[PDB]
């Protein structure tokens, strides 16, 4: 069972524990959730000769540490408060791992927090361990985490090899629970030249996207953050299709984002379309008004409805009878 230190330690015997007093014991406290806890928070604010000392017990087994449910926690924070040549060092126990620790359900959070904090040189040399293994990690549980944090921390230049992977595949990967989210990270951080081809597949299965489960958000994502340009080519493909779409769980939700960060004549030109349209015995506002998602649409529409069209809107909306 666990030393009698950390047994001792657990059971509150020890109100002011120091670092230097868990000397030996530094692997075992390192695994153990409170052991681990109590090392955490005392290296945010250890001398640099302190965390030194738990440095040097722990550098000899670091990859144990690294995917450990609780050992993982402490050589992160070596990432983000200790010294420059203890980061180098576990950068390179890392070396050759990269994939490895990237796949990993706590060794994904270690790469992450080394991205975060170590320089160009060395997040390029592991980012480049990714070579040939992108779509695989993008898709995966834990390596979704790495790839988005290469696309938040890395230079951009060291990305391109990522972008040139998700040729062919951003329909797959914006319809993927975890590559959605990578999608999205490219078209927050990535250089114009990348996303470019990114958003050209966007715009190509925009169709499709808008109905799928994940895809409506990353189509969502262009409205709220996006170029005009992209959010116009957007609202082209919800024109015409405003009745449809809006009584869809998925697709009302990015035709909801239309009316709201369309031009000013698209929302006009939105608008106008859904009093005019008709469907079947009844006009569009009718049906929509009543449905449990497209009467979302309607209210957003009257709140930034320009005060001629609110009118006209209301004015088919009087006949109550709903």
């Amino acid at each position: 069972g666990r030393s009698r230190l950390l047994e001792d330690f657990r059971n509150n015997r020890y109100p002011n524990l120091q670092l230097r007093e868990i000397a030996g014991h530094i692997m075992e406290f390192s695994q153990d959730q409170h052991g681990s806890r109590f090392i955490q928070l005392k290296l945010e604010r250890a001398t640099p000769a302190e965390r030194q000392l738990v440095f040097n017990e722990i550098l000899q087994a670091a990859y144990q540490l690294m995917v450990d449910v609780f050992g993982n926690y402490v050589i992160q924070k070596f990432f983000e408060f200790g010294s420059l040549e203890q980061k180098l060092a576990l950068a390179e126990r890392i070396r050759g791992h990269v994939l490895s620790l990237a796949l990993q359900m706590y060794g994904c959070r270690v790469i992450q927090k080394a991205l975060e904090f170590i320089p160009s040189d060395q997040q390029n040399e592991m980012v480049r361990e990714l070579d040939g293994h992108v779509l695989k990690c993008v898709k995966d549980q834990n390596g979704n985490h790495v790839v988005q944090k290469c696309i938040e921390c890395v230079q951009p230049q060291s990305l391109q090899f990522i972008i040139d992977a998700f040729k062919g595949q951003v329909f797959a990967l914006s319809t993927h629970p975890y590559g959605c989210r990578v999608i999205q990270r490219i078209l927050e951080h990535c250089l114009p030249d990348q996303t470019l081809p990114i958003l050209e597949e966007l715009h190509q299965h925009t169709e499709q996207l808008v109905q799928d489960q994940y895809g409506n958000y990353v189509i969502q994502h262009v409205l709220e953050h996006g170029r005009p340009e992209d959010k116009s080519k957007i609202v082209a493909e919800i024109r015409g299709n405003v009745l449809v779409l809006s009584q869809h769980k998925f697709a009302s939700n990015v035709v909801e984002k239309c009316v709201t960060h369309a031009s000013r004549t698209e929302r006009a030109v939105l608008i106008d379309e859904v009093c005019t349209m008709n469907d079947g015995p009844h006009s569009a506002l009718y049906t929509m008004m009543k449905d449990q998602y497209a009467n979302y649409v309607v209210q957003k529409m009257i709140d930034v409805a320009e005060p001629g069209q609110r009118k006209i809107v209301m004015h088919k909306i009087r006949p109550h009878i709903a």
